């Protein structure tokens, strides 16, 4: 794989691929042309060719697949704020353990 980079910087998903599960098409697109416009890629869930796999604990209690532990898998959090502070921060401060939060859907009871 040839690159194109002439610089001393280096983008925080430099070949590093991030997938999105849970968010809705149009949320989710924007994090992938956004990963991108950072210096990284995105697949589609389940591709192995994955490194990280960022769900939405938020919405998501369990994965659809059961992936090997080579693949970290984060919150949202994590791909977002890399973003802003611009710098691969560490899984293990967004790792994702299934933590199922109250007030999922409807508020009121």
């Amino acid at each position: 794989g040839s690159s194109g980079s002439s610089g001393f910087k280096v983008p925080p998903f430099q070949d590093c691929i991030l997938s999105f599960l849970g968010f809705s098409d149009e949320e989710k697109h924007s994090m992938e042309e956004m990963t991108e416009m950072q210096g990284g890629s995105y697949l589609p869930v389940g591709d192995e060719r994955c490194t990280h796999l960022i769900v939405e604990e938020n919405t998501v209690k369990d994965l659809p697949f059961e992936p090997s532990k080579k693949l970290f898998v984060v919150k949202q959090e994590w791909f977002w704020g890399s973003i802003q502070m611009d710098a691969r921060a560490g899984e293990t401060m967004y790792l994702y353990e299934k933590a199922n939060t109250p007030e999922s859907g409807p508020s009121s009871g």
